[PDB]
């Protein structure tokens, strides 16, 4: 008996499979990188405007400055001498619940409070009370006063294209009362990709809402910035190869060294 | 104090995003999509719209290539194990670079060394036997002539309807008449074809000099391609063996040939 | 401008290198070994021979386990494929967590609250499964009452002998009785021992308040000792497959249900 | 056909074997962890005081502060709020040719020259002339003027309990001759483990010349650094969380933008 399970793709055949699309399809079909993620990773052909956001996701987050915590490690890696795969592999660990992997959980946090009936001011004296940051809220360096451009081409586009919008409606409608209490408090762009993704899911036609809840459970929506950052990490890697910088090693002036006394 | 980082290809420090020189609201309103962004990124350069396209052809066709490779089948245990995306996507991609996902840079790196040397195709099929090598991006396992490799056929044929010049291709294609002469499964494989007309993007669409075509090929572009693109199988199979309910794996005894010392 | 960094564990700006207030030489001079060091550059204490030595029994204990566990068969494939030590070993680290190798932190957790609420063994696995609530350190896929895990006895012995106080650990013992009594299977696991061996030396070797050894395995800290251990074997894996000359791994596709939608 | 093949440890028994030896019998004879590593890597059961040697190397490596670049970005996943292997992952992903990873090739490097005849003042016009960095030599805040005692107190070490150690006697020599040269090119931390090891497996007795230089080629000397360090790794990941560090993000006045125009 067979030991494991597999169902995203056939590589045995005639010819490659993507979910039951063999690729001479995919590519007759006009898919695109947008069509071929809704084959892979939702096992369905997704609507155009669904394939077209994906792609934006996807541009959208493939850099976003050498600062960051990831492109930072990568740029280290790259300076110490190493190879493409373990400069990107430093770097894509950094992402998680602080930098880079909110999504699910602002999808997750958002649609619950969407779901359960509370008005967005309930949502934050609530998560306050509480003591939980509003994932997919918060930006280190983006705020009112320097709001985020990626947040308005994604919210332009599913304003134009979407169905239906209503949990990235109470969002936004969440971020005017934080911002109103601190200003770097922005709807940010995992809070964003993360509740478009459940309008998206939940309207585009293509699934039930068990199916696009079992999608938000499992992960699949902090795997768009994955994918779309790796971009700019491999960028990195390859500028520092090129600029050919040796290796890094933090100042001490930087380090407040406070060990143990008295041992 | 001096700066101790230097960085050339984005800058998020104003009021709007700029990628490469590229405020970010252009890179929409050019409709350069995620190949021109990977232009813009990797090369800061604004490709030609035929070399995007080529580059997310490329991306497509490398996307997935099932569950039993090498990286594919690692981030399937981590993801049977309980781990989050990134630890098992990471697991898949540690195996990639030598003997799986690294043909793509061997072949362009090996065609392009030969074009170079000012040698014939034949003068280096020759050469290739007599010291014993094998042809980076050349053989399939089943396809042979009139039964080609389909994601070859898509490539090629996009490649030399659109792109000015492939010379390199060209060269390639003269080397696979010769050794499918010797063994009808000695194709240009689908690491050959990405390899060379990658190549021949770089020293053909105008953006780039000779020594900075050849610099991006040294420094890995085209293990880049394979990582990025692979990326997308291995999140794939991650979210498939969630969905799946697939639990911990531990491999069977009755596989394994443990030969201690005595 | 202001530090942006903190340390507590080691200062090597000065002539003589120190871990955790201790010049090294010191360190060499008293003696303290591996286990000391961990001591020192973990939790910033200086502690008893007996913990030192139980330290460095739990990595030899966990030093190896196999080719067929999940990170063994991942390092092992990412050297097939041609891969570096680091990657290799990397590949393998990523599947520790909460199926395989990595749930000696919430054994540690869970087997704490039970004891220190006062519930009583049965008590508690009765409400774990009822509420379906996997007990954590407990269960293994090969080992059993019928084939006995010897580094689980090495370390019950070696604890039972030397350690002023096991109140957790004969806690988990008698959580163990009653979940072995159920289904074979469920015996106390190299990570639930380790785990509950931990906290009865945090809490009663002097060395730490409870709001000290409560945060460290908040932190984290006991999981580390698999890692740190395991690395070891998984290293020796990486040189093993090295020197048996192991080639690409693909695997079978006869071990593969491909139900793809139609 | 079975698909692998193995040969360093058995757990299908009643009792865990390690290289042969029953799990037991390691506890018995007192092997420690270096000898668990004889057993596991090398397949041998090494002299006590080569197995000494290998946690006194573990011991020394185990942490150099938190600026150096593998501690630098675990500490920075830390403070991303990642989980400990991903982090310790982070940081070991930077050892290699230029920090930490240089034992393999310092090994070969200086075995081959040494092997070859060639005197270190020539070694040193050889390299030189050749534009290769000496594997094994240099660092970045540690110089004559600024000893490594984690070199000396190997070197004491080697010095009391091997029987010959011809290797790192010729490497010495080398040193000499690159600190005259420049301050900070002295015998590093990488240099000496990987020419002690090859001192102490050619002359331990466990191994032929043969044995020993397929060790040497595989790669098993930088294993030591990797697994002696990710106990500090480990170290920094636990600091940053109990003191309760939040998520970095570099300063842009460290860092120069030089875009396309
Ligand atoms: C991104 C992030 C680390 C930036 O934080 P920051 O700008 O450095 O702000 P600080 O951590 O200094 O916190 C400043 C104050 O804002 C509050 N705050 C910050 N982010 C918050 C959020 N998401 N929800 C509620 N309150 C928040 C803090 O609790 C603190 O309040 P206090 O003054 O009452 O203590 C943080 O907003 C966050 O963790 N967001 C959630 C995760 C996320 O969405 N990440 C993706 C963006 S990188
Ligand atoms: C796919 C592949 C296994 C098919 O080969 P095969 O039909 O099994 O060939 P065999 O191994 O049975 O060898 C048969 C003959 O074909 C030759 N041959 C096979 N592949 C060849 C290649 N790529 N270039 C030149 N000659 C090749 C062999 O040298 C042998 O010649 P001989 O009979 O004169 O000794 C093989 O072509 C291959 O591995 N190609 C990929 C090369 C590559 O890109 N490798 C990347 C990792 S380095
Ligand atoms: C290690 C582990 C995966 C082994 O599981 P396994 O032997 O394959 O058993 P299965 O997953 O097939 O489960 C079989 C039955 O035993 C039960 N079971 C297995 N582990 C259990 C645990 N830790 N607590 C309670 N019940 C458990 C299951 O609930 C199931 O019960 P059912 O017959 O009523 O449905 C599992 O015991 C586990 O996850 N343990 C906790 C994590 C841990 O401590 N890991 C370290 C050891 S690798
Ligand atoms: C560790 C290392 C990066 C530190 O370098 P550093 O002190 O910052 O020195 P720089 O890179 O600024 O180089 C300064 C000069 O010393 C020379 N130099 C540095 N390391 C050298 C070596 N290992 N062999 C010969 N010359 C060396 C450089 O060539 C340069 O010479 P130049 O001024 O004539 O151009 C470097 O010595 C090295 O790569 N060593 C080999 C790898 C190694 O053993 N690493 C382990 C220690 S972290």
């Amino acid at each position: 008996p067979a030991s494991f399970m597999t169902s995203i793709c056939d590589e045995r055949g005639q010819e490659l499979i993507y979910a039951g699309m063999p690729i001479t399809e995919v590519f007759k079909e006009e898919m695109g990188i947008g069509g071929v993620l809704g084959l892979l990773w939702f096992q369905k052909r997704l609507p155009k405007y669904s394939c077209q956001f994906i792609e934006m996701c996807l541009m959208v987050t493939a850099d976003h400055g050498p600062a960051v915590s990831g492109a930072h490690n990568t740029i280290i890696c790259a300076r110490a001498g190493k190879d493409l795969v373990s400069s990107l592999t430093s770097g894509l660990l950094t992402i998680g619940d602080r930098f880079g992997g909110a999504l699910d959980a602002a999808a997750k946090m958002f649609s619950k409070a969407f779901d359960s009936g509370i008005i967005p001011m309930e949502f934050v004296n609530k998560m306050k009370k509480e003591g939980k940051l509003i994932m997919g809220i918060g930006h280190r360096v983006k705020s009112i006063n320097n709001p985020d451009m990626r947040v308005q081409i994604l919210k332009d586009y599913v304003r134009q294209h979407f169905p239906a919008t209503p949990l990235l409606d109470y969002a936004l409608e969440v971020e005017k009362i934080t911002t109103s209490k601190k200003p770097n408090l922005i709807l940010n762009v995992d809070g964003l990709i993360g509740v478009a993704f459940v309008d998206m899911l939940r309207n585009c036609g293509s699934f039930t809402r068990e199916e696009a809840d079992e999608y938000i459970d499992i992960g699949a929506l902090n795997g768009i910035f994955v994918l779309g950052r790796s971009m700019g990490f491999i960028g990195h890697y390859l500028d520092q190869k090129r600029l050919k910088q040796g290796l890094y090693r933090h100042p001490w002036d930087d380090i407040s060294y406070v060990l143990p006394e008295h041992m």
